[PDB]
């Protein structure tokens, strides 16, 4: 008779899973014992760092990732990272261990109380099974709920005595099941949409993160060339969906109600693909749209379609809808739009560096197929203007605004794409939230590059206190941190850059190295 | 007309509050502006470190502490620390900022979705108000629910546009309200209990953490001297409730069902005060009690009284019940029990240190009124046998077993007791969960001592894999960390100890220093 | 070996339970089979009627009641009745059946999905056990959580295959456990309260429903005679706590903010016992209290103490606090207050009846130890002025305002007090919500009297539309119902009254009858 342990590892290998991300405990020892030789284990020193590494690996490979944590204390330390995963639509399977079934009622040490309620309201599905023989059917529901459109995180809690009991022999029917959500709009209604696009006199296009997740980038290039139309990215962007030096590209939209209606004035039809309508930030009251403009939206999430304050909407898969529209529209006889001008070069003495100077130097020296990550909050507009990104899968930024994402996520992307060089740009404030993730890069020899921007302050918060007219606020400055000593503590090589000739030398050394490297850069205090 | 901002800071000063523990954000700038000169602000670099410092300050002062965090991402990073606060009964008031009321429905950047459900099921009370004028009445309910028996943590969420609006003038009736739960059992039923204690022929006493929280230690010494009875501490102990070298004291109980019924065999009446019945750990099946033994329990928590599997129970305040019993019982004519023997000295060469040798050296050199903290998981039984603790408020250990408590909590205790020296003993594994808290000690010049026990492994997990017969488990070792380099990174002085003569020299230097100090100790690999 | 079925019925008989209230189903047949001869079963035809009958029985006997329902559909039909039970503090144990453990995951017919979340937020405690051997320990927690101060309703869900399995032999330690919450304030603080009462120059007293629940009525009479002080009942009253023709009694308080501060002007100390502060209804803005008045409150519920907008508070048992204060205060030398005048008699022709005429006729003819219930919404002030109620346990009204309480509750009170005659007064609108409860009185021969007040309209709603200035509202009238035909349908004797001489004859017949009786009365349309 096969055990619950033997039946569960056979379901995982037949559904394509071969890696476990974790930090271990008492309640997990009977799951992890006798570990099979066709799987690999990746250790990290804190639970915010475990979930960040797994999130980077899933976004870059376009497939689900598997995680194992300890009871209530371990699940609780990770709830900030699960807030970023809800808004990026990331497919993550989260498991945690519970006490033996005979000692839950007396509340022994290590018991998880009312367990399915702890991660609500951040997850798609949450459960604790009623018997040992139900555990393989519960793992089947979790795999399929994470992978169906719209994609997201899920939770399962298991008592430690279940793994050594006998399984149900009829569980073999689960092993090779296949589920599809790859759908598009009916022929009669799709015909009405194409006729409206073919007769517009001044059209415009807006793109979001679900375009890069689906690999629909090349189909969106064909659509803009046929219509002869300008292209923008939607506000607070988590990914890059279009080549940034193509003649149709206009850059990042402003995040206010009145600023967006003035930008769209004079366009008769506006088409949105794979974004919310819209992720606003500052308070800027006015009109949602001006007279003469109509809007149409395509999305994978029913909650996005319901909460929009203007326009018509369609709920379907982004890959199947983009392929259909690109191959049906006519070639317009209008002329192609003109490419944006070359950015201005700013004046630089032989002391402390301007942020504009750091981005121009990276664009001259790095390879054409590099991957970038951003957690430098006061410099985002300059980064989008000065880096040429030609290929898919080339940019990531925290999707819900939560700090502690970019340092551990850069280690996960480099393990999924071993032939492309990864480069993470991070502020002095943001670097402390997840500092212990540096140990995982040194132990498994993963060659990421980390660039630290040191200005001595929480820079974006001083800017916003100015616009709200708020005086005498405490806690805005962070003096007296040595980032070269923190790297030596966890086993990582460290370099420094105080002027332009030191910055050029340090980047050329880092491109040649066989292990991970950190560089500390002195930047101008606003 | 007074504003909501002016009315809320007047309610806090009249109820005895003068300190704020925090990490700031966009949604909190209109609460923190114009900060008043009779309050102080304490900054930390991550939200697990903010809540740990506040928990140490509240436990040592015996009064409530006030906290301020940013939206869903900040609340989520702290949920592991709120798991420890539920089981220790700590009085903590947690506030977080929300988006402007006109932009919640469209879900703008920084919106907290279904906010009151996020920290359930860990808190006593959770709420988001319906209008700006209701905010001062909501802060009144939060202060009183945290302070009533049984004490615990609470949650409030506030939209940022509420602080500048007009208050209700009838809010002045809140300023000086007083609420009491200081109660004990009726005269007729208390008389029946005292008669049963006076006629027992071989009584025994068991004590828990709610005795030290109430300062009832001296009343429990008088009770044991009158009855002439032996005294134990209940399993997995979070605090110390009795002097450890008094002749009646027998030490820490074992954590198994069968081991506890054999220890109590031959005692006719057993009295428990201020503990659960009981916090078991390992699986050890048998009898709850043997024939001839009856049990009676006094507790402040109705859920503790309901879930016990044996005995009678009384629900009341621990301070008022201990004072009443101590002054009513008769003097027995039995002889006082004999004191425990002096511990054995183990053999030591001039290389790597045994844990037994480290505890004997601290007992010879430290002052008589020192305070200790423990997060060295494989050495807890040796620590309770070898340290003489004469006074109240002298020991703290993680109440729900969650790692990341002792390093930040040691900084909070030293700020509440500036005339007593604090000394924290911590393992190589446990030190990484909350490492960035070291910056807060250097910036505010708080003189704590940190002792690190370096064996290269997760030692308690290797021991338990032996007893469960579990072979080929991954992720149990942590090589290649330099703890002297991590201290220099955050601005803290560092020393080392590789033999007995180096350990004696390093402790004498640390007792003289005016700022914080870390010592790295080489210990024997099991 | 004893089964789970045998062990559970032995725990119920040793804790004092001998009656089951229910409506049966598929999932409950293995609990109800082999029913033991020392228990009785009471059937009703709908689940709102089952819970109403049990609520009346528990309030009149001052002990807990046991209930059994079918899965999600049966639990759902009863949630209006559980809203009334939360605000009256009623001790009710609610159980429901679930599908076999092997078919919960596939969601077979009759499965209850996420079961513990369904009755939140109305209950004190809610749970579904992890194994068959845990079921007797889960029933122990439910009995004790319902009975501890403050008292209220609880919920347990059980899979049908658990009842025939082997029990744990160590479950015998549960059978005779005893838990007490009978507590009062410490000697030093009680002394400060008595000194403030002894030196007041014009005191006043206010009483709520927790006084009648505790049987503290005679101790509150002694307190008012010693202080020489006037006595009021708090607004929207669910029970009667004082004799209504004693010289100190002043009647029912108005339900507005400004109306209550003007009534208390000139009183220096106001003492509240066993009520919320206060249950307001209409909008009436002004001062909470006027200059020269201080307030002090005694309550059994921490949420009542936290939410009051003015005064000091004490949390303790109502029976133990009333006995202590009554025996400690001094005899004042002031003169006793004067009794209220005899009510005015209104003019009556020989046609349709005024409500004032119906209440004067009941006070002349009924016995001195009768029990009354009220669900006639537009006539409550006239009922409190015209009925003389000398003894405890003599009045009940819906505690949360929810219609469908009084008809089934009158059947439960008559089964607990077989030597006192019960008389229920009910409106034409209110009688339809729970009409099928009439069958239970006829089948078990329970002799309640039902008086129906027929005016053809929702009378209280027409009055409130006048004060809000609301015109052209639909759905306010209910013509064409025959209440004598509905009684004959369910097997109950029926009489009628169209003038004063027919009303006197019908009441004298009903006082003599051996079974239940309904009387239909024609009343004046406002
Ligand atoms: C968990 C969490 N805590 C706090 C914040 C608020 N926050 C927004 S921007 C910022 C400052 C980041 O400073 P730094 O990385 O040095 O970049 P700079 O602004 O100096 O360019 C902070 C603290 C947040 N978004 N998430
Ligand atoms: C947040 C959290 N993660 C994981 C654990 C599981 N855990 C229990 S003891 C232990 C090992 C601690 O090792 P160290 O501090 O070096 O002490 P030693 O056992 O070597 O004496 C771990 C990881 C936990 N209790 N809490
Ligand atoms: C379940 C429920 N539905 C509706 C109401 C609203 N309601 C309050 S008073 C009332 C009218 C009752 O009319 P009737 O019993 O004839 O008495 P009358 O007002 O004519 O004296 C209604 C419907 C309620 N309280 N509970
Ligand atoms: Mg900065
Ligand atoms: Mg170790
Ligand atoms: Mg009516």
């Amino acid at each position: 008779m096969a055990s619950v342990h033997g039946t569960t590892y056979e379901l995982l290998r037949r559904q394509g899973i071969d890696t476990v991300f974790g930090n271990p405990g008492f309640n997990e020892l009977p799951f992890l014992k006798d570990f099979p030789e066709d799987f690999r284990y990746i250790l990290a020193l804190q639970e915010a760092c475990v979930v960040g590494i797994a999130d980077g690996y899933a976004q870059a490979s376009r497939k689900p990732a598997f995680i194992n944590l300890h009871s209530a204390a371990g699940t609780g330390n990770a709830m900030g990272a699960l807030s970023n995963a809800r808004t990026s639509h990331s497919p993550l399977i989260v498991t945690a261990g519970q006490q033996t079934r005979a000692m839950i009622g007396v509340e022994a040490s290590e018991t998880n109380v009312d367990a399915a309620n702890l991660p609500r309201p951040l997850v798609k599905w949450s459960y604790e099974p009623a018997s040992a023989a139900e555990v393989p059917h519960a793992m089947s529901r979790a795999i399929h709920m994470a992978s169906m459109a719209p994609q997201g995180p899920v939770y399962l809690s298991v008592p430690y005595d279940d793994w050594d009991k006998d399984a149900d022999p009829q569980s073999h029917h689960l092993f090779d099941r296949h589920v599809s959500s790859s759908v598009r709009l009916n022929d009669q209604d799709l015909d009405i949409l194409v006729k409206a696009l073919n007769s517009a006199s001044n059209p415009a296009i807006v793109l979001g993160p679900d375009v890069d997740a689906a690999n629909a980038n090349a189909d969106c290039v064909m659509l803009a060339e046929r219509l002869k139309a300008p292209v923008w990215v939607a506000p607070s962007a988590p990914r890059c969906p279009f080549p940034t030096r193509h003649p149709c590209f206009r850059g990042l939209m402003p995040a206010g109600i009145a600023a967006i209606s003035q930008l769209l004035e004079g366009h008769d039809v506006v088409l949105v693909i794979g974004a919310p309508v819209f992720r606003y930030y500052q308070y800027d009251p006015g009109q949602y749209l001006k007279p003469g403009t109509r809007l149409i939206s395509v999305t994978c999430d029913p909650l996005e379609a319901a909460r929009a304050p203007m326009g018509d909407a369609i709920v379907a898969d982004i890959g199947a809808m983009a392929s259909a529209l690109a191959n049906l529209v006519e070639e317009s006889s209008r002329q192609l739009p003109t490419a944006a001008p070359e950015p201005a070069k700013v004046d630089q003495d032989a002391g402390r560096l301007h942020p504009e100077t750091v981005f121009d130097t990276l664009n001259d020296m790095a390879p054409e197929n590099a991957i970038y990550l951003n957690e430098s909050t006061s410099t985002t507009a300059q980064m989008w203007q000065r880096l040429n990104m030609r290929n898919p899968g080339s940019y990531y930024f925290c999707a819900a605004g939560g700090l502690g994402f970019a340092l551990p996520a850069a280690i996960g992307v480099q393990l999924a794409e071993p032939e492309r060089q990864v480069i993470a740009v991070i502020g002095d404030g943001s670097a402390n939230y997840s500092i212990s993730a540096l140990w995982t890069a040194a132990q498994y020899n993963i060659p990421t590059i980390f660039v630290i921007m040191n200005n001595g302050t929480y820079g974006m918060l001083r800017w916003f206190a100015g616009v709200l007219e708020a005086e005498n606020v405490p806690g805005l400055d962070v003096p007296g941190i040595d980032f070269r000593a923190l790297a030596k503590g966890y086993g990582v090589q460290a370099l420094k850059a105080d002027n332009l000739e030191q910055l050029k030398g340090s980047l050329q050394e880092a491109l040649s190295a066989k292990g991970p490297v950190l560089i500390e850069v002195s930047t101008v205090s606003p």
